[PDB]
């Protein structure tokens, strides 16, 4: 019965007026209050589904899911969140200019989920749609709903990320393709709002982009959590995994995670991966209790249900007992 | 009542139950008024955020054997907003989906699982085959270069919103329309022409030589104008260009020039830049003229014309939701 | 007793016809008929509301995929659809949904899915030739016209002819297995090197022995329909599968042999019923659709009733 709303002021009626028909393109489109609301509402959706209670808290809405690259987990997670909420979805998986398409699609539906391998088209579609857009994609750019469900996963094991206490600091290692990884970019930016330290593990051409480091550095400094130990760079997993609460692995033989290479990590460390994987994580880590990547994917349902509930409701009633 | 015209909705719904809508001539005058009446009611409902769920727990199969945004997404949305359910086919080859099995077999089977089928196929002929073996009603969402009757109905709803007198068949109140672009392959032009020719309407047909309206559509138009005493030698005029063609028309109907039907890009290129609509080329048009385009569009209409209060093509697209909800409700309700 | 059988069936995967025992078959056929009754009289059919399924189809099987989707929707549930490592794929996919309908031409991928899925899978066709819901609707179609296959009455024997490509005909193998559970005798009609496999005859002989229904008349082999079709309650025809012959010449001197006509039906029983799992390549001439012995489209119809029946039994509560 004690959720984060017994811990922080979460006026869920005010915040939902502010989120009514909000578009979510980038993780900076979600503020402190909006993040609190999503995390609280994600927890309610988790409790409702896990007790097999009625989840149809958004009946009679119609979304269009546009996915112009293969997805699976993310596409099927959104489709599933929509159906569980009692709403319907029509689907595209591939002349017409982007703006015409979103002008027409937005006359037929209440909201659009959009994935495009192009980084720019989502801005175009946001300016021609008469309806709110959720970024599911936008190649190499951002993945805001990934960030939120990663955060929710992290908050579940490490409640103190929310406390903003100078003395309770979360250390996270990102590993793999940091350059192209829109999951790293989104989550970096989000974490850097909190008392967090970052180890970036990769090989030279895949290093974290300069301007992500500038955003992390900016945001850390804004809350007085910036020091010369905030952002360390690493060649290998030996150095890179030491004293991290979180290991976050990414797609792309130089950074393969094994039960051997987890021996010298913290006891309380938790392994994330947005998925899919190839060789980055060996089977045998699935059976290590520090593997939580499958709970993470699961959380994607509660968090995308929450977001959809917060953006498009009170137009049933509420998983806001508020 | 449309203001002056009673529809007995009871009678006409009985007459529409399980009707297939393949060609615009499958729909008569009384049925058209029923469709226009019901369309305005679903419009009023969706615009006042009222309950639209008046055809619940029906199951449609939408079968699209060629690309579509507007048409396939309006139908899906009409189905969902009405409270029914839809399974989708989007194999972008007619020959994938059949793969060896005859059309009559494929529809005899598919028809046993669902209450109605929405059918689009680049082939003209297959829809007739589907219709003769389907055990459930079929709505044609487009049969190649043939026809596109739900485009007709939503066009005419649009035109009637702005020029209510097409319905009067008054000798003194004539609608003039310009059709511009691919008239030979415009399944959209073929359906709306035929339909419009039942009323007091004159036709400007603007195109290049090898895209001119088919001969046999000029026969249907002629016969239908004569039938009602609205035919003269000025009814149907053919035009090189937009100067001559757009003179004194209430409706400018632009079509997409089909790239996807042209063995030579320079054959396509010379013709896709032939009929481009700008605000300049709208300066010498009637104040009350309205622009329609079934969309999508490429070069045909310059972005500047969106901001013109003569442009209604976005309203036309929207109207298709209300008309497809209307057609589905009238054909598929029960008891 | 419905509720004993259900509890045993709740959260059951169905991959192989052998996964369904006699009492499960009884429940499936009793429920399929319940749904047929309901849909035929336009009564409310929404007896499995608010459940979410994923359909993964990794080959063209458009009827089957469409039947399952229609079953899910008519029941009052919702479905999301996938169209073209596997154990990762299914761990994830199965947290999002209540159930999966999987079809894969791979032998190897369906066993893997079942072991990584936290949710029941229903096989909709695979690489091992198993297609249990085809077998169950085939069996329901027979039971419509010959209620007695269930009775295991020594006095009431069903007789079935299987015809065409019995070698590659995976639906035949599956349905044989299921039919040999009962008092049934088998005419296998083909040319030699497209004969019913050795080791299917063997599972049939085993089952008929198990239930005291085997004799020297249990299994006959035939050259031609004249003889093949003599005193049989059921004619099950099959696609001669071009598909499975490298070189189209070997296929052509094998595709023309067994064509069902009204002429070749004159000298069958009055009650005989003609099934085909379809598509068909007019090895059944169109004239036979109008013969009241053709039931292949009612067979396709029954798939709705059987796939609804199954989903209901595996996923209620």
């Amino acid at each position: 019965m004690f959720y984060i709303n017994s811990k922080y002021k979460i006026d869920l009626d005010k915040i939902m007026t502010k989120m009514k028909n909000k578009s979510v393109i980038n993780i900076d489109d979600v503020d402190d209050e909006e993040l609190l609301a999503i995390l609280y509402t994600s927890k309610q959706f988790e409790k409702i589904l896990k007790n097999n209670e009625d989840s149809k808290y958004l009946e009679n809405k119609v979304f269009c899911s546009v996915f112009l690259e293969p997805s699976t987990a993310t596409r099927c997670s959104f489709d599933a969140a929509i159906l569980k909420l009692g709403s319907k979805v029509l689907n595209i998986t591939d002349g017409e200019t982007v703006e015409d398409a979103f002008k027409i699609l937005s006359t037929y539906v209440d909201g659009i989920i959009y994935r495009d391998p192009s980084k720019k088209n989502v801005d175009i579609a946001v300016s021609s749609s008469s309806k709110p857009i959720i970024n599911a994609g936008n190649g190499t750019g951002e993945h805001p709903t990934q960030s939120l469900l990663d955060f929710y996963t992290i908050h579940n094991y490490f409640p103190f990320i929310l406390d903003r206490n100078i003395n309770k600091k979360l250390n996270i290692a990102f590993v793999g393709d940091l350059k192209n990884g829109r999951t790293v970019h989104s989550l970096s930016k989000l974490l850097s709002r909190y008392n967090v330290s970052f180890n970036f593990v990769s090989c030279k051409s895949l290093n974290i982009p300069k301007d992500i480091v500038n955003t992390i550095t900016y945001n850390l400094k804004k809350n007085n959590f910036y020091s010369d130990d905030s952002i360390k760079y690493f060649d290998n997993l030996e150095e890179g995994l030491e004293d991290v609460h979180i290991i976050y692995m990414t797609r792309i033989n130089a950074f393969i995670l094994s039960n051997k290479t987890l021996e010298n990590t913290r006891d309380d460390t938790k392994i994330l991966h947005p998925l899919p994987r190839v060789n980055e994580i060996k089977v045998e880590v699935d059976s290590n209790p520090k593997s939580v990547y499958f709970t993470q994917a699961e959380n994607g349902l509660y968090v995308r249900m929450a977001l959809l509930y917060l953006i498009f409701s009170s137009t049933w009633s509420h998983p806001q007992f508020e």
